[PDB]
């Protein structure tokens, strides 16, 4: 029993964290085999950030301008190349601690663990989700750029995020490990603002099924709804539209608890209308949207209480 | 910016997790040097049950390697299995006993394999609100101070309300619990006042000031009010401990106590603090300072 926001064990990722220095800028890099991946803005000054021409800044650099430090050991840079918004530093030593890994690009609503690092040293691990507006609500201070997001289903680490910047509202933006930004963001100090955020409906539904599995049913009702009527109501509370894919994805949790997806939708509609009335669901007074259907199946027991 | 429930990086602890099997029971063990520590209920008068076991009855597995048990002894509610191989991944460590209100990271394991890491606090009623399933026994709680791992908790059991109970690494239970199937219940819990205050300072640091007011209270008047909402008493030590956060924000501890009093008697009025509609008590003053400064390990 119990339901916590749980992160993946961070060991396989800790053994890949390095410090990258270029001039006066110091940030984090990910050392996999003989390559160190880091945000390309490490080559910029704060002045450059308004309208940087990365190709022009990079051509002026030599391998010995990039200082890479793995623990107390200096790695020698033997090559460099840019791929989208990520700099790839070829080093003379392969990381002996390189785990089995893949680079995966995630979709909004997907969750992942973040290993927050400063000066190539890990300080903490937390769980978070890619918001529908392509930002993440993280906990990052200056020097955290280059920190990575990942999942470790089975023994393979799936890297899905690298931290690049903080937006004026305090939310965070970054790229996949191929350097493509999530959202319409640029690694430029331009007027950039996160779009209006919405609640991840399929995740709230999954968390309501997790509550039923852990023994709580106070929020259920005798009503059902059509998918269209549910979406007309949900959009009014800034909830993401629920698609037939989401309904299909919630199938296993529906069969385990005996509550049809559109019946759980009717209960969600009622929660939005009435609030919680001094009650909590899984120790929370708000409807939680940072647990996917896959996370619920992984954390909860297979026997409904 | 940002304020998340953050756990310590778990790598140094992952390299110590092993699987311990005795008869039909399989649970987790902590392998430090040539000793494997695990709940003594794996042998299930524990000395009478233990005397009947031989070294070869305990099957210990570290990854895909079988460790040979060469000795065994009991210390309170923990079994210590002497093995023939020292763990090459043993980190710098200490066994520390924590106090209620203190927080720690839990590396949840099943079959000697780590599956997740989360942060939690020792409740005033000595239980923890964790997330564990069958097979999680032997999972450990820890803090990291510089490069040294301080092991503070080993999981033993789940109580009827879904909360968890366990021991320090010397086998002494936290709380009035015993390791056996009997009628045991967690006592009435209370809110960790010094932690709620620390989290209110974290909100001010992150730009949330709607709850601040011009008022201040005495420590005695604050405790008379707090006792009525099942909040732990606030001591002069707690006030002293909150000193650094008070100096950083410019809000005196008794000034923040007056804001907490208004929140208890009036609620949040449809508002949130750090994305929460409840007053959060699982961040210590040290956790707030560490996360709002970036200390590394
Ligand atoms: O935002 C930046 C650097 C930057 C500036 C302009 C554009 C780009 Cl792509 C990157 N660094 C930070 C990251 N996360 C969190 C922070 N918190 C405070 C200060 C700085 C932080
Ligand atoms: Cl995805």
């Amino acid at each position: 029993s119990g339901f916590r926001k749980m992160a993946f064990p961070s060991g396989k990722v800790e053994g890949c964290m390095v410090q990258v220095t270029c001039g006066t800028t110091t940030l984090n890099g990910l050392w996999l085999d003989d390559v160190v991946y880091c945000p390309r803005h490490v080559i910029c000054t704060s002045e450059d950030m308004l309208n940087p021409n990365y190709e022009d800044l990079l051509i002026r650099k030599s391998n010995h301008n990039f200082l890479v430090q793995a623990g107390n050991v200096q790695l020698r840079v033997i090559g460099h190349s840019m791929q989208n918004c990520v700099l790839k530093l070829k080093v003379d030593t392969a990381n002996p601690k390189t785990p089995k890994y893949k680079f995966v690009r995630i979709q909004p609503g997907q969750t992942f663990s973040v290993l927050a690092c400063y000066n190539g040293s890990p300080s903490g691990v937390y769980q978070c989700a890619m918001r529908p507006n392509f930002t993440i609500k993280g906990s990052f201070l200056n020097g955290s750029c280059g920190s990575v997001g990942f999942n470790i289903d089975y023994d393979c680490v799936s890297f899905c995020y690298m931290h690049h910047m903080e937006l004026p509202t305090g939310v965070h933006a970054g790229t996949d490990l191929e350097g493509n930004f999530y959202g319409p963001f640029v690694d430029r100090q331009t007027a950039q603002a996160a779009g209006t955020d919405t609640t991840i409906t399929v995740n709230v539904l999954a968390w309501l099924y997790a509550a039923v599995i852990n023994g709580d049913r106070w929020f259920l009702n005798r009503f059902t709804t059509t998918l269209n009527d549910f979406n007309l109501v949900a959009m009014k509370y800034n909830y993401e539209p629920l698609t037939q894919d989401h309904v299909d994805i919630l199938g296993p949790l529906s069969a385990q608890t005996g509550i049809a997806v559109l019946d759980m939708c009717a209960s969600l509609k009622e929660l939005l209308q009435n609030g919680m009335n001094g009650r909590t669901i899984l120790g929370s007074a708000l409807l939680e949207d940072e647990f996917t259907p896959f996370d619920v199946v992984r954390q909860c027991s297979g026997v409904t209480f």
